[PDB]
């Protein structure tokens, strides 16, 4: 058998709605995501940090350090 | 047999709505998802931190470190 | 088998709506997306940090150090 | 079998929406997406870091250093 | 099988919206994308670093350092 092998989707007349398959991997910190609707409506605010891994190996050795967000100022406005 | 391998999704007249097959990832810290819908309405705030792992090994080492966010200001308007 | 393969989407009469076969990669961080839709609106602000990874060895080494935004200002406007 | 192969995508009569197939990749920090659509709106604002990475090998090394924006001043104005 | 390979997309009667097949590459830091549309209106602003990479080997060496942007001032005006 394979080593790390993803499979396709939405084939062959695809249905349905979702998320899937996902290694060591991120997905968010402020979006939207609308698809064949009527009239949507959406609002986002994220102060975040996110940190992923997938098959990690290591020997006298540092890996992924992180220092957040710090100090700053931020201002959206209207949307008539 | 194989090693870490992920089938497909929504094939042959896919249908159903979800979220499968996800090894050490991340999903959220603010985030709207709609499909196939009339009218959605939707409001999203987060203040947040997210770590996440699959397979790790290690020997005299260090690893993932996060500091979260410190300090910061945010603004959003009105949407008629 | 393969290593490290992904199959295709939306073939052969393809369908539906979604975010799939993602390794060691990032989405977010403010972002929209929208498609086939009538009359959307959408908003997303973000103060943000991310990190991910996929297949990492390592050995008398350092790898991945990230340090986040630090003491900025920023204003966006209105949209009649 | 291959490595490191991505099958094609909305081909023989292709449909649907979305997100797939990405490898050690960065999608966001700012950014609209729109198609197929009838009078679309849409807002983004970003301060951000991002930083991301697949198969990776290293010795007596140091790989990926990231210091974030510092100290910077930004304006956009309306849209009637 | 190959080594590094991606099929073709839109063919033979195309269809759908997306982004796919990425890899070790980068999308965003302040872009709009607009497409088969009617009255659309877009605005987007960042403050941005992004790094990103794919098969990368190294022995006594240093590979990828980013110092962000610092201390710059940026003004744009109204759209009537």
């Amino acid at each position: 058998g394979g080593f790390g092998n993803q499979g396709g989707f939405g084939n062959s007349r695809g249905g349905g709605a979702g998320l899937g398959n996902n290694q060591g991997s991120n997905m968010g910190g402020g979006m939207n995501f609308g698809a064949f609707s009527i009239n949507p409506a959406m609002m986002a605010a994220a102060q975040a940090a996110l940190q992923s891994s997938w098959g990690m190996m290591g020997m006298l050795a540092s890996q992924q350090n992180q220092s957040g967000p710090s100090g700053n100022n931020q201002n959206q406005g209207n949307m008539q």
